[PDB]
């Protein structure tokens, strides 16, 4: 008939073809000759091996690390521009292979496909788009200093930078960290998350495609206690960036001080409130709050399970928010018509049902789900929670999964210290129609990023170190 | 009870002090010995006389600022630090003769002396502390540019630049036009207008005392088809700023690409249209849409008269706004509790009546006042029209002075089509509680610059690259390195 | 091993597919049925005839560009970054037909095909795609204000820009110019010079092509006095962009003024002198001296004829030099082996010609050339100059041929002061080793630019096709 | 003849003050603990300061933390008014200057007249530059795809904890506390604890001036106590420490372990010296003279080592002996005086064991080399000769009067040489080729680079960026 059927689809035929190391542009086997497995989170099924990184992979891995960055070097003689070109070739292969590669995000991963496809995908090819722009626009300065002198400075690349995700969003991570700092003229020596190295491994296909030359990018797939933390502790590595765990941070910073004080970043957790105005239309204000808090199985950091809502309201919000969690597909990632797809993992699944648990045994108003799905996978329910307090466990405690907490709230001044508590880390979301609430709210809100009706160039700025010249001149002149 | 008057107090009769061209940190007479008359627009009465500047004297000037700008000059070798030292210090002059310099703005310009010396003298010390803190911070880059090069660029002065403001807020355009030029290292030739000349001239005496090498600011009272029109079209200038009509405005544009090809801003009057919806708080808008309309005694670029109410509120809004004017106090700028002084000429004062008769004869509902007030002087009576409507006269003319029309509309999109009907230039008021509405009309609007409940003296970064040419210089290298 | 494994050429008797106006990416005709034709620098013989525009046609294209700009407007909501995937689309257009784009290049402006091919179009979509990049990084501003209050500032398209450009560098020109523009969300009407505008209206082709919405770029070649005239004028275009003479300059800003006070640019000739030190090696300064006063037939405002040498090595450069002329292959801009084409007028051709001549008629010293070449084409032999003074015409006037000028010099604060003799409009290239000679030189030459070691005529310049927007809300308290 | 003076120190200094500052209030120790401050000319104690200890520094974080309270007067003061505030405490120390250089020369030992036409000029000058930056911190506006506004807003981060060496007090006190104070920020700085007097004075203008209570703390003491406590505080937001790579590892390790805060480091690096035959020997030797010998030697911005041209190998070694030979090492009040004495025993004697180790393994030892008398921590202008890349006097730092001269011969080599460090390094090269400079300047791993001599990227740790987004019912450019 006229359906238009024809729309973007995975790939079971999807064989996985890059399982080994990547360093200077070669498939390497392990050193140990370790291997991990990879497991598929919505059958518990395993999809493929992947060659274990260790300690010694990792110093092969610095050394073309470092060798591509010398001064002979092809990648630091090269024009800018042409770093941007090579940044753009990449995001020309990845728009020719977004199926087979929202697929692993999809297969790996767990994600619904369509999502994985026309989300995910569409931010690794956009922000290589965008950073690619920025490769000869990143500039210095010439300042005006007191004396007949003359200074400028110059923003170099910091040399070879260790790169540590986690399994949120695979793909889009490895691009978040690999495009800027390739941007900046970088040499990369990047560890994915052990429970998905996939598309990682891909990428490194389409990046030697593209010409990068050898060492520039090299991807290391294996656990974080051995590979990651022979990264965050590697002597000739100057920069490390890490996002993932706050416990693992400290453990970063500290193998960080303790090696040769190299530079580093930590992308850490944080709480994520929502506050729901009177004045927000309700409709709008439940189906945003709802695909805020569920989206990619809700065991996204960039989520938010608590949800303030104004006691004039706080009713329908509650009925409305449960109905939605009810009519919510939940089932395999390759059915178009599936929202959520399974947890990650057994241990991720369980710390959910366990926290779901503790709410319910502590005053929690279970409105609906409560429970895993079914055999293999791991699916769990869409689980919304009614009448709660600041002071029971699944407020205190983020629900990285399919549960949302409504709260309550009358004051406005109450919102805003309730939910700026948090210690380190935090990110809003008000919905309103009036610019003061909104202008108020905004500003009171100890976070890092605010949205407001809805759920760049500081990017490249740790990606790069200053270098001032001075010279003296015989006379100056303004 | 122990109200006291702690209050800021107008020297009494103050004496003009200086009233001569200054050229070189010395104070000359015109070169013809001519001379005019300045005037009290609150009694229509001489305060005193200044020398008239002509060619010739222009001609001197520009010698000078030449001169203080050339390669070896002290202005040019100092320090960008020192030239933001030498701003500050003439803040501190403006600081301590505070009291005079807003007398002087009273008594030459009626303007209310408590608004020029909270509002206006305030705006003064601001700006020139602000730009003071620029100088040394006005940075070039450096280019990664493919091939074996480095380039990189340097944030050079102009060179002499002829400036010319008009008679709005003599004092405010004085200082928004010296503070970046000087701040970039220019040397500067400025005609103030023929009515407001003394507050400038006063601001070359703290110059000279501040510290500046002669030279650096020349300040030409004078005449616009002689001082003006020389400045213009002289071959010596590299860049002029004007502020004025912009019938005026082509004439100085046409100057320049017939003389040298100098470099030229022009900044333009406008419409400057508001926006009432009826979710914002009355009584608020009310106050605001008045002291917008109604401020400086009406005759600003940056008030706008025409209000455009909401239908739900317009019933309301035109009566609130009518007892408004009825107690809108209008006496001797001098009286602490003026709030309108008078228009400031003959000129201005009947351009204003002739165009309110228009409206009244027309169709405006005129809600109160409509025409002059006692002998000497050019006070105006606060004059509120209602049903007001596009086509009108009142509607396609601004309103220079105490005088605003209230207008009624429906839907969104009407209202910003309506408003944004206007020909190069625009300023924009808006109120409203609805974040939605505020950014639809913010973004919709064609105007350089929006306001969001509040109106406030219209007028950053962006200052200083005016008063600035760049650079450039590529070097080659032996091989380029990341 | 005899590797006859060639591969860059033109094509054969290329057939002009476009030469009407282009209007809301439609192909028009002249409203008046007009026409003017454009010739063969090298052959004098005639290429094609063109669409003549003029003040009627002018104002469509500005009903399109205004219709272009206008609110719900599709080039108006269109993502900043997606402004920017259109010029990287345009870019690679380019590269696809770069081949014909620098045949008509080099067949009407008569620069040699291989220079035309991997330089002039290497900057066309060197430029391109560098804009490209900036279309989503053009910010605005978050200003700490006093008071409870918040004011940001958003740089909005100024709207509807009119372009006239010179024929020195056809499509370069055209790209410097349509690049920032639209990188910036503005509309254009450009106005190619009249002996030059074919690559410009192939390049509309490809704009449509691209995916640009119509009315965004409209090209109308026609003359200065008239099309040209109208735009200036015209009471409904925003800004104008203006390159080329500064007699026209003055034309241009006061029309500017007389009309509409639109927002005026003028992009004016100017002098380019270069310096050769004796620290430097005479060599390369000879080799670099030479391209940069003999580059695009020495017609290029990016580059001068005087050149101040040391007396040291006065004597060696000026024989370095008049060997060098004296190997260079002029002749048709299609064979490989040339590197100078001919001059691009009857009119441009004269005025080198009686310039030479006066040279000689006042003491300068004819090293070598001095005359035309053959018949047909407008060629001129490479005419190197000696024992040249300031007071001669031929230094005083700029030399916009296949002629060098050396003059001489002793001491620094001596030719410091002579370069820098110009009435506005400087660009200058120093030659030597000496950190100190090249500073205060470089400090003290009142250029635009200055090149140490080198000589070959960002950020700042997508600013004059942007303009300011200042929102300031009122809040009920501020903190930091 | 006759002549006249002008610039003088304040005759027989009383320490005033001697307390802990927080609060604008003048405490305690709450131990009770006092410690210690001496004159490294004669070694004779100054005065007795309150030393301060994990409570104290406990008290100072939360008045801090309070003075940086959203309702506070510091948060919702305008920003032009913080730069007012900073440019008047610039006043006020102008109008102490003499005074204030007083004690810098009389607490560290350098001489008088520097520390007031150098080290004080810096002080205000700085003071005055960040005032000017106040309200000129920009935050952008991002055309974002989609119907959206997206700005961001450079926001104070809030608590910092700032911790200083001895090299030069009063600079780095300012140096510190101007750019934090400049961006809105809240402090609790912590001098070191040999030179604690010129920073608890500037305690005093502080508030003065205006500055509102709780916004600078200064509390003055030990390391392993104080610097610790500060280090490892839950609720301080951001840490600034300037002194030895051995204690910024403990400082980054301290802050991972505690809570996560932001750590910056300032550490030491070797500061090479290079000069080419082309250069003016002259300028270059009483450069590269004054560039070893300034605070005597004593300060992380100079550098022992200087990397001569075979060619002029000769020469250089001579006018430069020369020179120490007529280095007037003095009492830091007598103005004829151009090397005061060392700040410490314990950094004494290092300056003297480390001389004598290198004559010890095959340094010419041209002059100078050992003490001078008794009382105070004077060394004699020490300068060595034929010195190679393998002694210990090279590979380690020489913070004192003492001066190496390696030779070489090829561009190649010294710029391997130079460049060998490990984290940590600043240039001088000395030529009159353009070229040398260039491909020098840009082969060397330094974070600056002086050509024959020897801001906005400032005022960027003290803050973060806070970026909203708004949904609008349709974006048009
Ligand atoms: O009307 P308005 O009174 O508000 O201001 P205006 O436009 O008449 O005049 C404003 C300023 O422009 C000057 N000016 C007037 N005509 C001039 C001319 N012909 N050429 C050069 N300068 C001229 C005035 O003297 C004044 O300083
Ligand atoms: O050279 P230098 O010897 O002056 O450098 P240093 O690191 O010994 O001293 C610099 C500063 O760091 C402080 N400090 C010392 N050890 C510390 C520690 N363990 N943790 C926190 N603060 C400490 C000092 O008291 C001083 O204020
Ligand atoms: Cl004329
Ligand atoms: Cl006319």
């Amino acid at each position: 008939m006229a359906s238009l059927q024809l729309l973007p689809s995975p790939t079971p035929n999807l064989e996985i073809k890059y399982t080994k190391i990547f360093i200077n542009n070669e498939w390497q086997n392990s050193e140990s000759g370790r291997v991990f497995p990879v497991c598929n989170p919505a059958t518990g099924e395993q999809v493929c091996e992947v060659q274990e990184a260790d300690k010694v992979d990792i110093d092969k891995a610095v050394q073309a690390a470092r060798l591509a960055f010398s001064l002979g070097s092809v990648w630091r003689r090269m024009d800018a521009s042409e770093r941007g070109r090579l940044l753009d070739k990449l995001a020309d292969l990845v728009e020719r292979d977004r199926a087979t590669l929202a697929t692993m995000e999809s297969l790996n991963g767990g994600k619904p496909f369509l999502q994985a496809f026309y989300i995910d995908l569409q931010g690794v090819i956009k922000t290589l788009r965008y950073y690619a722009g920025w490769a000869d626009k990143i500039h210095g300065m010439t300042i005006p200093v007191d004396g007949d002198y003359f200074t400028f400075t110059r923003h170099e690349p910091i040399g070879v930078c260790g790169q540590i995700i986690p399994w949120n969003f695979p793909l889009l991570m490895f691009t978040w960290k690999i495009a800027p700092a390739l941007c900046c003229g970088n040499t990369v020596v990047i560890k994915p998350a052990e429970q998905t190295p996939l598309s990682a491994l891909y990428m490194g296909a389409l990046i030697k495609e593209a010409g990068f030359p050898p060492g520039v990018v090299n991807i290391l797939p294996g656990y974080g206690p051995t590979a990651g933390a022979a990264i965050a502790s590697h002597i000739g590595i100057d920069k490390i960036a890490f996002t993932g765990s706050t416990e693992v941070g400290k453990l970063i910073q500290e193998a960080a001080g303790r090696s040769n004080l190299k530079r580093v970043t930590l992308e850490l957790g944080g709480k994520s409130p929502n506050i729901i105005f009177a004045d927000a239309d309700l409709d709008y204000a439940v189906e945003q709050a709802h695909q805020g808090v569920f989206f990619n199985q809700g065991q996204c950091c960039t989520a938010g399970s608590r949800i303030f809502v104004e006691e004039s309201i706080y009713e329908e919000f509650v009925k409305r928010s449960v109905e939605r969690a009810k009519r919510r597909i939940v089932g395999s990632p390759f059915d178009p018509t599936t929202e959520q797809g399974p947890q990650i993992d057994k241990k991720q699944y369980n710390k959910i049902l366990e926290l779901i648990q503790s709410g319910v045994a502590e005053g929690a108003k279970l409105e609906c789900g409560g429970k895993g799905l079914g055999r293999k996978g791991f699916f769990i329910e869409p689980t919304v929670f009614s009448n709660v307090t600041d002071d029971m466990r699944i407020a205190k405690e983020e629900i990285f999964g399919p549960v949302q907490e409504i709260l309550r709230f009358k004051t406005m001044d109450e919102v805003i210290e309730r939910a700026n508590n948090s210690d380190f880390g935090l990110v809003a979301a008000v919905f309103t129609n009036d610019i003061n609430k909104a202008l108020m709210v905004s500003s009171a809100m100890q976070a890092g990023t605010v949205w407001i009706n809805c759920y760049g160039e500081f990017g490249l700025r740790e990606y790069s170190e200053v270098k001032t010249v001075t010279v003296k001149i015989p006379q100056k002149n303004s």
